[PDB]
């Protein structure tokens, strides 16, 4: 299987940010599509990159916000957290198409455990 190790997780203030990271491990052929998934509700695409670097951003809203990038070493840098994106965030690989890329998640087939991003208003925020 491929294994999806992931990090960066944490509690920050609203306009703040946070960088995750997910490696994949085991991977033998095909070099996986990674995406990035969350879920505070159903689960919802964020953003996902393929095997040469190419992103695609589930809304131009999100992609204003956050970046996708590729070292099998992905990072999700957030910008400009609000409060409602608060959720678990969620690694995944896709290495039947060929290294390319959808944002659906029925396209992934390995997840990853999840990490959570928690993200407090001013008045509800403590160290």
């Amino acid at each position: 299987d491929v294994q999806l190790q992931e990090s960066g997780g944490g509690s920050v203030q609203a306009g703040g940010s946070l960088r995750l990271s997910c490696v994949a491990s085991g991977v033998t052929s095909t070099r996986p599509c990674i995406g990035w998934f969350r879920q505070a509700k159903e689960r919802e695409g964020v953003a996902v990159v393929n095997f040469r670097g190419d992103s695609t951003y589930i809304t131009d809203s999100v992609k204003g916000r956050f970046t996708i990038s590729r070292d099998d070493t992905v990072y999700l840098q957030m910008n400009s957290l609000k409060p409602e994106d608060t959720a678990t965030y969620y690694c995944a690989a896709d290495v039947n198409r060929g290294g390319f890329c959808y944002i659906e998640d029925w396209y992934f087939s390995y997840w990853g455990q999840g990490t959570q991003v928690t993200v407090s208003s001013a008045a509800a925020h403590h160290h």
